[PDB]
């Protein structure tokens, strides 16, 4: 199943997505880090720029950096003056995402900030942040839960929330799993459909990544 | 297989998805009237009614009614005097979709225009409708190519394109394929590819109608 997955996503991006020598170049420099191939995959990342567009956001929050692949797509999906603040725990991931966000001229518009995602989401409450109107959760998934309950403390209504990874090749049911992750994935799921401010649904998708999906929701 | 994709969405769909008597009615009246079990799932329903409030849509346009599932969700994402019109080949169709909606108390936001959507197509430009700014292509696949047209020269800048079922259990990628609606959604995707004015992308799902996929794009 794999491999016709992959080749459909291969057909998809080939006919859709003009070959981009920068984003290429973004991937082959992460790999040269050893960095490893957790990126969202070439169509997802679409994705998400256009979603940016379709929104129209100008303020977007993104937890879990790796090379700024995903960050580069977001950016330029970006209205007027809008900017993007990415969270990411390693000091060299993040120094690599810098280097690739500097690539991709976008270093005018999208600051990184290294440190564990939780301590940097209080320190943005701490300081004078606009509410964000677009929030990519993208990170260690067994601390969803506290990142979707910050992506709410700073958003705005209307703000949208994508989760990826939300599904792991189908763990997502396997409530008996002592896996931090599919639990804190659950308990994700399950904090959404408490808030009555918060309107979601999950599609679950297959492609070069393999069989995972993701949450999409909108602040009220 | 297709066992872990309908346990994850009916997960996905008791999480997120509320109760709703009145959708479940628009599906048992749908099947009481051996109408085929085409509509979009709830998930593929909420992301549509998600997508039109995230784009803030106020005149919609769907080709391929059934009974009204999808344009329900699609109504329910509108707001202020937002509308939909919807194109429906069957005249059987139509006035069981024109009775669901009715039952959903959508009647004043939704059109349900009877014929051959090219036909009513033409007949939308002939009379003098706004722009649609979202636009939901799920009928007859053959015709995919005619409808992105269609839809393109009925847009303004900035219209959403969602088009369904383009993937089709990875088929889209056989270029030799005997099946009309695969070699439909080909020709869409490449004039899509020629489009200038539309980018676009691709996702694959899974779920409890098996594997299949959506086409995302944006007019500019
Ligand atoms: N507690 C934490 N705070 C911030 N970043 C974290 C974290 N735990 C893990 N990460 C970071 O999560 C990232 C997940 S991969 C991020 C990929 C990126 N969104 C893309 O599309 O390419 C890694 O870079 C990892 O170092
Ligand atoms: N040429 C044509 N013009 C208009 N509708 C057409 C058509 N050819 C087929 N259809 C209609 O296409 C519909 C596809 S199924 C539509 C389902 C709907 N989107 C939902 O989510 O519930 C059927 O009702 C079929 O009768």
């Amino acid at each position: 199943m794999i491999e016709t997955w992959t080749a459909v996503d291969q057909y998809v991006s080939d006919v859709l997505i003009p070959k981009d020598s920068t984003l290429e170049e973004v991937l082959q420099v992460n790999a040269a880090a050893n960095l490893p191939a957790h990126d969202v995959s070439p169509t997802q990342g679409k994705f998400l720029q256009l979603l940016v567009q379709i929104q129209g956001a100008r303020n977007i929050l993104e937890i879990g950096t790796l090379g700024g692949y995903s960050t580069i797509w977001l950016a330029r999906g970006l209205s007027s003056g809008g900017r993007v603040v990415t969270l990411e725990a390693s000091e060299k991931h993040a120094d690599i995402a810098r280097s690739n966000i500097e690539r991709a001229n976008l270093n005018d518009r999208v600051e990184v900030r290294t440190g564990l995602a939780l301590d940097s989401l209080q320190q943005i409450e701490n300081e004078k942040y606009e509410p964000f109107d677009f929030i990519f959760i993208d990170a260690d998934k067994q601390n969803n839960p506290a990142y979707f309950e910050w992506a709410l403390k700073l958003s705005r209504p209307g703000t949208v929330i994508i989760g990826d990874n939300v599904v792991r090749e189908g763990e997502v049911i396997d409530n008996t799993s002592n896996d931090p992750r599919v639990q804190g994935i659950r308990r994700f799921y399950e904090l959404i459909a408490a808030e009555p401010r918060v309107s979601a649904t999950a599609l679950q998708t297959v492609g070069s990544k393999g069989y995972d999906g993701f949450i999409m929701a909108v602040v009220k």
